[PDB]
């Protein structure tokens, strides 16, 4: 039933064939003079794979024991090129077992028989998954550099280590560096390999994709490695000049910038689950460039779209409060008094004297709802909410509004519920706009509570005005006009009210519904109030806080910049070409030093 | 659409020129025989303006580049005076840029054929900007004494710099070092530029102010230079005597304290929002100055003003309580029954039994609002909220009863709306009033609630019963009589009664409003108590807590000294004259050492 268990029963399996094997026994206690005593009479098979498919060398390799390793060459040289013929271990050598155990002396040896410098280690324990402790790839070059051993790294690239080499994920032996927890030390090993490059500009190392589309430098970026980062910005800044204490240096910002459709740094950190990888942002070169793009064009353009949205919302509301109108007609109010409707549904509702004015606010619904599917729909074939739900309830919402129109021009009974939804879906929505020490920052939490109340109060009102608009005000008149409606709604925001609470009667199906959801929704922005106001008191936590909705304001930065046409939002840094620089855009950056 | 795009692009544009120019492209890689292989044979422009106005000599001065820079010199003498003929480094000479890259023999060389030590850099870069990351001034002796280099100090002085030049805005050398990120040593250099200073006592360098009327003494305290303003204290403070650990040391406390009309360091650092400016208060001259302040005059004149505030208030209310009263008298109570009112107004509401009483409450109510308008209209002409928003509360109040008064001679209707703001509005700003480890703190915070509580409750109660004296007490009765308003609008504070609701009836509308009002204040108050509760406990934030109410009392005791006259609140220190120290006013300050 599990996997664990196999290899967990295969290491115990090996161990015993080790123990019975007495070749493979002497190749792990290297006792020489077992091996002669065995291999010249009587001899012993000397091709004796063990439980791993592993040879007397393999197991010499192994534990370092380079006496009993270089007996087993001697007597059987065509034992160096044999890798291991298990599943775990399919394709590691003799040699991938002496460079990780930076055993130099048996490397200087295999290398001497000759053992293959390319062989690839595509063994299941070898992967790159979170059930192995480590990953280095494939080639025994890249097991020299992940160890460390820049002795071993170039004792191989003498031999004709092939530093292109990519393992089965397409990772070069940069890649895999990246993906290493010793960050500080792999840059010294980084700036080794760079040395045996093609010294071409064209077919360089670094530019050398991963298999999922991220070159060294851009996967580190996504993986959240800064000492990489930070190592790899050194080769893509250029120093203008020194003026004292002065250092405008001018950065490269290629691959930290959209034009690839999904290719850049930028959208690649917002859109990833890694929570390290949010830290690349806030680096020298990219904290400079988010910065630029949301003071001029991302912060005006978010408040532009946020004044339409709100005049949008307030209008579809317009077209409910005074929504249309016949009063019940019918003597069910008689039986079963339980109901007190006066049901309103209306067709000819053509007849106009003020109805046109609520026509052209109906049809702005309209076309504004398939507008929003018209930039969202076609956006989610090419999803992670980072900045917010927005886009879930945005759909949501346009959703509703067009059931309200199919729930029309059939006369249904239920315009109620689904007109409601879209109520407390639209305005609720808007307080996602609120993205526009401790002392400032309790005062701007504290505005994000007054900007999320006064949103919600204003999509529960209406919802609970139209909830009982055509129930009877002479029991349970709460919301019985807009001006009342809202100032009821305020004071059950804050539990003044005993809430619209009748046994007698009956009240319509929405009210035990749309009511729950006011309630939770009052709780939630009070405690989120209570730890914006603690929370931002207590500690640095307030970074913690802080980042969070940086973070969210890049996202929206980057969600902007994606629907938006190139005529509006010029792209970011200045192009090189005359002044010179080759077509790429550089962000001019200065920095003072103390 | 902006700046900073320009100058991006323009030290782009540059580099363009410089890789162009091959004699500016000589003068930056510091090609010797590249610039004799161009100066005489064959003879190109020497003067050659780059894209900065920069000549050939600018580049060789900004990269350090002395071998290049001497044969541009012997070649062609007159680069030296030569400055940036462009629009950011209007004024910049080839010293400039050698004196704040401290190249000695750069500076000694361009002396030695005469560059002028007086030259004003006024380019747009060199500007006191928030754009900019460094701000040194314009005169290369203001150059020097920024970058530290004690050496180019001297060597400026010894050719003629003056030290008491200023730049554009006023700052001689001494209020620019104050304006620099390291405090510690330019307390250093500070002492080097007062050495060369004309040794009189009179025009002394010191004393020259800034063009906002700053001398740098002041200056340190408005910016919150700790370190400098420590330094300078130094030389404005006598010893009087050593005896054993006491040192009663005696300040000079001349620019820290009040008779220019707006020139004091008090005032400027009450006033500014410079949160560092904050810290200064504190320092061992001046805080026991403001201490001294407030221990007497400060406190009991505040709690006496206090006093007169809380019976003009009471008394405004006694007036309301009583308000004139004539029944409905008109049949509207019977159609649209709806509303209910008992309108009462009154003309010939002289008829006197016990209405002379009020009319002499009346009177006083009128009296004072005039004199409220009398000490804070004239001072409007002449705002920051650092000690609360009592200013701008109790120009409003006075502005409501002015308008009740207006309301009042013409028999209005709307009686209420004007009336019942002046209510909330004179006692909420009596917990203004409240001025006067983690145990008593926290006790000390709760008083402040208790304060603030009665307060609030007092205000509203009395307003809510001005709200539905005139309506009918058959239905919705919270507020029938002045002692259940208070009990009710209580338990209203605490969310205990399910507030005055009623929809069957209408009720007026400041009901909807001044009940809105309540329902904020009230949760504020609680949750600005749990963060007094919690806050206080967590940390040392109680400090922060902690000061805040302490410059609040600061800012308090300046307001106090501003309008009192001269009769009352002496003097703050000790006169000199006969004693004999020459008529400013010292303080006496003595402190132990462990
Ligand atoms: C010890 C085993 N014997 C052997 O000859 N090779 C194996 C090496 C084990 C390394 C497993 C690496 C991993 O966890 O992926
Ligand atoms: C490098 C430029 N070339 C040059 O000849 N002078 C400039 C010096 C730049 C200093 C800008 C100072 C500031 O930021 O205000
Ligand atoms: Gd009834
Ligand atoms: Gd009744």
């Amino acid at each position: 039933e599990s996997w664990a268990q196999s290899r967990d029963e295969q290491n115990l399996l090996q161990q015993k064939r080790i123990w019975e094997s007495p070749l493979l026994l002497a190749a792990k206690e290297n006792n020489v003079q077992a091996l002669y005593k065995l291999l010249k009479f009587e001899g012993c098979e000397v091709h004796q794979k063990g439980a791993m498919g592993e040879t007397a060398l393999h197991i010499a390799a192994l534990y370092d024991n380079n006496e009993a390793a270089q007996v087993l060459m001697e007597a059987a040289p065509e034992l160096v090129f044999e890798p291991m013929t298990s599943e775990l271990y399919e394709g590691q050598t003799a040699l991938h077992i002496a460079v990780i155990n930076q055993n130099v002396n048996l490397v200087r040896a295999l290398l001497a028989r000759g053992a293959s410098v390319s062989a690839r280690a595509t063994g299941s324990v070898f992967h790159y998954r979170p059930h192995n402790l480590i990953y280095y790839g494939e080639h025994p070059l890249s097991f020299a550099a992940c160890v460390g051993s820049e002795e071993i790294v170039r004792l191989l690239i003498e031999h004709g280590a092939d530093i292109r080499a990519q393992d089965s994920l397409g990772n070069t032996v940069l890649h895999i560096l990246i993906l290493q927890p010793n960050k500080t030390f792999a840059c010294q090993m980084y700036n080794l390999l760079l040395s045996y490059d093609g010294g071409d500009h064209l077919k360089s190392l670094e530019l050398v994709p991963n298999n999922q589309g991220l070159t060294p430098f851009k996967l580190a970026g996504v993986e959240g490695n800064i000492v990489m980062f930070q190592h790899l910005m050194q080769k893509r800044k250029h120093i203008q000049w020194t003026y004292g204490p002065l250092t405008s240096t001018l950065y490269d910002l290629t691959e930290i910038d959209s034009s690839g459709d999904d290719q850049s740094l930028l959208e690649l950190i917002v859109t990833t689950k890694k929570r390290e990888a949010r830290q690349i942002l806030d680096q020298t070169p990219v904290k400079e460039l988010v910065s630029l793009k949301w003071k001029r064009y991302g912060r005006p353009y978010f408040c532009v779209l946020g004044a339409i949205y709100v005049l949008y919302i307030i209008c579809f509301t317009m077209c409910c409060v005074y929504r249309p109108l016949k009063p019940r007609i019918t003597n069910r109010t008689n039986p079963r008094d339980n109901t007190l409707l006066q049901q309103k549904l209306l067709q000819e509702a053509y007849v106009t004297p003020k109805d046109d004015l609520r026509l052209v606010g109906e049809l702005v619904s309209i076309v504004g709802a398939v507008i929003i599917l018209l930039v969202e729909i076609p956006d989610i074939f090419r999803q992670t909410i980072l900045g917010g739900p927005f886009h879930v309830i945005i759909v949501t919402y346009a959703f509703m509004v067009l059931v309200t129109m199919v729930m029309r021009l059939t006369n249904s009974d239920g315009e109620v519920v689904p007109m409601s939804f879209a109520l407390v879906l639209g305005w609720c929505n808007v307080m996602y706009f609120a993205r526009g020490m401790i002392q400032k920052m309790i005062f701007g939490d504290l505005m994000r509570f007054c900007w999320q109340m006064a949103v919600v109060i204003l999509g529960f009102a209406s919802a609970f005005y139209i909830i009982f608009q055509t129930e009877d005000p002479d029991e349970l008149g709460h919301f019985y006009d807009y001006p009342m409606a809202l100032f009821s709604t305020f004071e059950l925001f804050l539990t003044i009210i005993d809430g619209p609470a009748n046994y007698d009667v009956d009240l319509p199906f929405m009210y035990s519904i749309t009511y729950a959801a006011f309630a939770i929704i009052a709780t939630l922005l009070m405690l989120n109030l209570l730890i914006a106001m603690m929370g931002d008191t207590h500690w640095r936590v307030a970074h913690e806080r802080d980042e969070l909705w940086r973070a969210q304001v890049v996202a929206t930065t980057v969600m902007l910049e994606r629907k938006l046409p190139r005529c509006l939002w010029p792209r970011s840094g200045i192009c090189g070409r005359e002044y010179g620089l080759g077509d790429r855009w550089f962000l001019r950056v200065e920095d003072r030093q103390d």
